């Protein structure tokens, strides 16, 4: 479907459990090492596999175009198309994301769409998705089911009454990072092109949902996704499974902290 990089990895083959999709722009080459050395790293988790691709549109910029180039030749975790990658561009960001999972992974069993500047507690996620016995039509994260247009004209999510008509958004989750079994892909890229365009792309996700009758619900019985980022201690982070607001230095230290207290008791 017109892609310019696809990572090299076979779904059929290997079926994974989890698949992340990190949106990140060009530049942010620190984010995404700092997440390839930490939560991104693949391997298997509690006998599941995870997966780690990284979305990217394309830049103006020769520089930035081929240090990605470069990129994708060392490492083969780039999943790209041809648009202009801008954060108001970022619905066709995980509309992309979603396609390659509809193309080229549909068997996987759970995909996380998320932000770079997180922290993922893949193990207690894993933990909780193997508890929760949905394998179908199941989308979760940190539910926002009471949200209203912002229309403040010069906030960053400021959407126009022309661009969103109506008083209120549909059930969505947060884009920070959010969690659908493999089946929801196939339906929503196919849902989509019906579905009124929005720029911000959970509230778009959230549209797609809803024409779908796809009803959100909460992961845990305590809440597990932190949009509004969180107190650092070992002990919390080991019971959540993301957090927003963590830069690269500080994703390595939290990494480096939970590594040096593995073994250690909790409760
Ligand atoms: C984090 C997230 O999920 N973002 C989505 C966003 O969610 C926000 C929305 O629910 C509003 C509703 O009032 O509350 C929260 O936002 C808080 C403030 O209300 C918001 O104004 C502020 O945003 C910026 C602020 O305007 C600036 O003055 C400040 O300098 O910087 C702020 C951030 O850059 O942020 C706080 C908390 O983030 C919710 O976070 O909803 C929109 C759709 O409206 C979209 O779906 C986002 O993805
Ligand atoms: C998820 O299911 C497990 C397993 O329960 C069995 O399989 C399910 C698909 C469903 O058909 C159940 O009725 C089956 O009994 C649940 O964990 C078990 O729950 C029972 C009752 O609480 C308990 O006796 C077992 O020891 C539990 N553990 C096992 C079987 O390993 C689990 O509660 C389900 N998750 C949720 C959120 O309900
Ligand atoms: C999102 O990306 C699309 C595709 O790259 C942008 O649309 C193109 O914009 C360029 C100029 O930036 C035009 O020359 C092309 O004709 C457009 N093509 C298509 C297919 O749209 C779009 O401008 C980007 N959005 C934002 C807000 O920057
Ligand atoms: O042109 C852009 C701008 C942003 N992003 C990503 O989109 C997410 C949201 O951006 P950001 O974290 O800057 O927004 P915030 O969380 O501050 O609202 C992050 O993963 C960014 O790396 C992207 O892929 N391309
Ligand atoms: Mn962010």
């Amino acid at each position: 479907g017109n892609f310019l990089k696809l990572p090299d990895t076979d779904c059929r083959q290997t079926p994974p459990f989890l698949v992340l999709l990190v949106t990140s722009s060009h530049k942010q080459l620190a984010e995404r090492m700092a997440i390839r050395q930490t939560w991104g790293k693949e391997r298997m988790v509690k006998g599941k596999q995870l997966k780690t691709f990284f979305l990217l549109g394309t830049t103006s910029s020769a520089a930035e175009t081929k240090e990605v180039d470069q990129e994708s030749q060392r490492h083969g975790d780039i999943i790209q198309k041809d648009f202009l990658d801008v954060y108001y561009n970022l619905t066709l960001k995980t509309m992309m994301g979603i396609e390659w999972v509809h193309r080229f992974c549909p068997q996987a069993a759970f995909v996380m769409k998320t932000d770079s500047d997180m922290f993922i507690n893949v193990d207690y996620l894993t933990e909780l998705l193997l508890k929760k016995n949905r394998t179908t039509r199941f989308f979760t994260g940190f539910l926002k089911l009471n949200e209203f247009p912002i229309r403040q004209p010069f906030s960053k999510w400021f959407v126009s009454k022309s661009e969103y008509p109506w008083d209120r958004y549909p059930p969505f989750c947060s884009g920070t990072g959010y969690v659908f079994s493999g089946d929801v892909a196939s339906q929503v890229y196919n849902v989509s092109k019906s579905v009124p365009y929005i720029k911000l792309e959970d509230v778009f996700v959230g549209l797609c949902l809803e024409r779908l009758n796809i009803r959100l619900e909460e992961l845990h019985s305590q809440p597990t996704f932190f949009p509004g980022g969180l107190r650092f201690s070992v002990c919390l982070f080991r019971r959540i499974v993301a957090c927003h607001f963590i830069k690269p230095r500080t994703l390595l230290d939290y990494w480096q902290a939970l590594e040096n207290s593995r073994g250690e008791d909790c409760p």
